[PDB]
């Protein structure tokens, strides 16, 4: 059984975790003094934001040399010393791999304006790089991503006299991957990294790399084609790493990014679509929405693992969900307007739960339970909040809070002078919510998480068993199995905020003692045509094992 | 139905609760702007500790003046006002009376102590308002409370050159209650108090009164003749005003101090007992000890009451308990030597249960379910911790942490001068807890205390209902139901860490089906033979009602 399929994850932007040099910004140094923190949580793997050289306006996605790392965070010796270490410590590393696109800074776009052929009458290399137009009427029927900020998918530069493609920010142009030139110059960047003993990639914007006339130019196969040859290229070049894949798409789309047995494409996916589905059952007490979406999942590859998240850097996308649903979580998560963005949520775990520390630990259990590799974002097993007052999505990539003492321990600078200001607020201020303060409380919040993950670890039906859903005649409660060598769980869960009643429909369990996987405290025995009767608090989680 | 009977009382010290002025004491007018944050939490009467004026041997119990204020705490004026903004929002408060002794600095003990008679040859009133023996040897048979400090319960005196009583500390002399004068005072002091509109009295070293040859000197029958005579008083005079006395006795020890119907004594009386056994409970998960105390009480007057509580100013008694019993509770709640004294455990709530939201709210709602009018302990609505750092039971009689300032909000004076330090640590310290932030916080422990109070509060079989146990089948579950005016409560709550499976016998009530109080969301009705199975989460409470 792969690596991938028993790791946890845990996500982190290099600048905001932890700075090593006062500089307000953090960074490499930094970040390898803290990896005692992440190894004794249960982390396996991290997942680094993108760290390369960048002017830095979608944070530094928009990159300008593949090969380097940004001034910022140090240089490529501390980035050595980061990995070896990590590795020293049984912990994978992998980045994040831009791939459909450039910072307008990049060398190769600089030289890209220039004209389709050099002033000394020869032609441009680099031109050909790249997705012009003259009059910039090609791909309309294609949607606008940043929909609160870009009115056209061209813009018009003047060097060049032509539009460019850019499904994102104006100064992130896209690349043509109709040129195979630019299809070998990507297949450096990542054997760079790969021959320094780096673990793997998350792979970004990928359904967006192809645009064909006449189709959204999302999930084209042509894209499919060109990803084949990724994971062809470190099949055999650089065996044992990963690929794992953004896709927001709906479900039998986003499967395709697996590829089939014969034709392998990636190793993971994230599971975009059953995310929101979490927080929308939960406000309405109907675990539904739940069943319908998991239940449209096709069987993946023998390799293939989800990877299941609550939250990350990016806003709470609703871009792939009907517009009732989009209507009924805007009003039900986002009341004041400053908290949406694009077509989104831009909000941290705990303030959409209302601080409640029931409803988290609630959905921390699902996503422990479901059928993948959990990635926790940095920050919130000790239950961070946001600054909405800053721009974008800034506000849920506030630093990381160690402690109650300067800038909450991410920095000897005062927060007007880190680079984003660390919370300060009453509620989810580093004052009260910080980690020396949680290493201390022996009911914390960290402490809970420590201790749960360290329980699906003693379980590994968690990580690949498989599953299935039980009938329990009343939509807030839901259940369901996972068996995996002989071991059979039954995970309950009540999304209501009060008592609630079900009736447990275990026939093919008849006979069977369920048990606490929490010190085998006994249940009754099933019996009868199996009809196994629930009473449930408010919030609860029943984690259990029949025994035959 | 008397005031007193549907109340929640909420003790506090004057001297530790809000600092007006800034000289690191609390006092009336500081106590008077934090009238709105009691009012708003729900409470109905403020117990507050003695105010009166005094040397503080004795913690304030120690009196030097019954008709006056400690100055500390303000002026008689400072205390007219709080009263008059007390009442206008809808709170009684109470005061603390001690009536077997004053200090050895009250002005009557000063003149008593010059001789029977005066210089100027005419008599001494205020010589016999103490208790003189001239060998000092009357009184055997009656023992030495306070084995530690005291010796002897006759101590010399040599300016009055005799011998005086004393049941406690020496500067605390006996009033010799054999003297009419002193009964006139008592009832004096009492009336001082009612007049101004104080709602009632704690009364303090009752059963020590009088002190015969021959006997135990407690419990007598001229000194229940004594409260007999004040609680006559009060009924002419000031009808509806409360008096309770403290008094740690077994209950059947002390339903004698109700009186009659007949012969009124006191309102209210304390239920130690159940007190411990909630906590022990709680660790061996098994709640016969509750059942069987609550069994064994005896009936009481129509007017009568029981208070109960969960903490307090004092250390958690462990006088009320088997030895086998004492010893567990030590092994449990109180690892660390010094946690210990006076066979007690001197720490505050949130520490006792490892400051566990869940098993602190399973407790207050246990609390509240009960029958008996609840006394509340400042700071506890919030969490605080203790400070065992200083000395005695001032661990857990530190200020209370109003917000993140200046000594938590209680005062500008810096830590250091406050009359008790405020607490500071990681965990428990004002920088993490305090009402600003509980109140800012939608989720926040003081605010899910005030959701409760006002649950309790909308049904009346809480305060007026009866008592009775049902089955469960299951030791860590405990089940019964309040009945008052047609409503029928049923109240399931789980001791156990972890899940429990119950059936409850609920045979008298077929045909019915039982609701949510919080959300009226109904369950299963009772069918058969009414066996009724449930299954609770770790320290799961259901509080429920009964509808036909
Ligand atoms: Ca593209
Ligand atoms: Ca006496
Ligand atoms: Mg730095
Ligand atoms: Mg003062």
């Amino acid at each position: 059984p792969e690596w991938y399929k028993s790791a946890v994850f845990y996500e982190l932007s290099v600048r905001t975790f932890q700075d090593g040099n006062g500089d307000g910004k953090g960074d490499f140094p930094g970040l390898t003094s803290r990896l005692d923190y992440l190894k004794n949580l249960g982390v396996d793997c991290l997942w680094l934001l993108p760290w390369f050289p960048s002017p830095l306006r979608d944070d530094g996605y928009d990159v300008a040399d593949y090969r380097g790392i940004h001034p910022d965070l140090g240089t490529l010796d501390d980035f050595k010393v980061f990995l070896r270490e990590a590795h020293a410590r049984g912990l994978w590393v992998i980045g994040d791999l831009v791939t459909n696109h450039t910072s307008s800074d990049h060398p190769w776009f600089q030289a890209a304006r220039r004209g389709p052929t050099l002033p000394d009458g020869s032609p441009n290399e680099y031109h050909d790089y790249y997705v012009w137009s003259d009059e910039g009427k090609e791909y309309a029927d294609t949607r606008i991503i940043f929909t609160d900020t870009e009115v056209s998918n061209w813009t018009l530069d003047e060097q060049a006299g032509k539009y460019y493609w850019h499904r994102f920010f104006a100064s992130q142009p896209d690349l043509n991957y109709d040129n195979p030139k630019v299809v070998e110059e990507l297949h450096g960047a990542a054997r760079f990294w790969l021959d320094l003993g780096l673990d793997g990639f998350r792979v970004d914007a990928v359904p967006y790399l192809i645009e064909r006339e006449g189709t959204s130019c999302e999930n084209l196969p042509e894209t499919h084609e060109i990803l084949k040859g990724f994971r062809a290229m470190v099949d055999r070049e650089y065996p044992g790493r990963l690929l794992l894949a953004e896709a927001r798409q709906w479900p039998e789309e986003v499967v395709e990014y697996f590829g089939t047995e014969a034709e392998p494409e990636f190793h993971m996916c994230f599971n975009f679509p059953v995310m929101p589905r979490l927080y929308m059952s939960l406000k309405r007490e109907d675990t539904s929405s739940i069943r319908e979406i998991m239940g449209r999942l096709p069987k993946i590859p023998s390799f293939g693992q989800w990877c299941i998240f609550l939250r990350n850097h990016d806003e709470l996308t609703l871009e792939m969900v009907t517009d009732d649903e989009r209507a009924f979580m805007y009003a039900a998560y986002a009341p004041d307007a400053r908290m949406k963005i694009n077509v989104g949520i831009r909000r941290r775990l705990a303030p959409l739960l209302d601080n409640d520390r029931r409803r988290i630990e609630l959905l921390n259990t699902v996503l422990l339970a479901l059928p993948g590799s959990p990635v926790l974002y940095y920050g919130d097993e000790i239950g961070m909040g946001d600054d909405l007052g800053l721009p974008d999505r800034n506000g849920v990539r506030t630093p990381m809070q160690w402690n109650a003492g300067t800038s909450g321990g991410f920095s000897t600078a005062q927060p007007s002078d880190c680079f984003f200001p660390p919370i300060q607020d009453p509620v989810y201020g580093f004052g009260r919510v910080n980690v020396q303060s949680q290493l201390q409380d022996p009911s914390s919040l960290l402490k809970w998480t420590a201790r749960q993950l360290e329980l699906r670890r003693a379980h590994p039906a968690f990580a690949h068993g498989d599953l299935t859903f039980i009938e329990t005649g009343n939509p807030a409660i839901l259940a369901f199995t996972r068996q995996y060598d002989g071991e059979t769980l039954l995970i309950v869960s009540n999304f209501a905020g009060n008592a609630q009643a079900g009736l447990l429909d275990l026939a093919p369990f008849v006979g069977r003692a369920p048990v606490t996987l929490s010190g085998a405290s006994p249940l009754p025995v099933v019996t009868g045509n199996g009809q196994y009767p629930v009473v449930m608090g408010k919030y609860d989680y029943y984690w259990l094992r029949l025994n035959s």
